[PDB]
């Protein structure tokens, strides 16, 4: 019971305040500027999102499946969700469209 190592790098359902804020702030902004409102797969948006500073995996959340992240994010009025034989596809909600179109066109000139 000695040579177990352990390391202590567990418990992702308690860092939902930090990881859901850093993941939904950059993911919901990246989803809004780079995509607009499109039916697109969240793992394509996640793998797109983490190529920047923000390198988080879905597994860092309190959502044990992507389905539960789609159950939570879909619930806030930010995303619309559907399931196919090829995955989990989300169509995002165009919030304030002048924010969506200013993300899309203008925010590209500075960031």
């Amino acid at each position: 019971g000695q040579r177990q190592l352990l390391l202590a790098s567990e418990n992702p359902q308690q860092f939902m305040d930090y990881f859901s804020e850093e993941f939904r702030n950059d993911f919901l902004e990246l989803l809004r500027r780079r995509f607009g409102t499109k039916r697109v797969h969240n793992n394509i948006v996640y793998n797109e999102y983490i190529s920047h500073r923000e390198h988080i995996h879905m597994n860092a959340t309190q959502w044990e499946t992507l389905t539960d992240f789609t159950k939570w994010l879909g619930r806030e009025g930010l995303c619309k969700v559907d399931e196919t034989p090829k995955g989990w596809y989300i169509q995002y909600i165009d919030r304030d469209p002048e924010t969506i179109r200013r993300q899309l066109e203008l925010e590209k000139k500075k960031k």
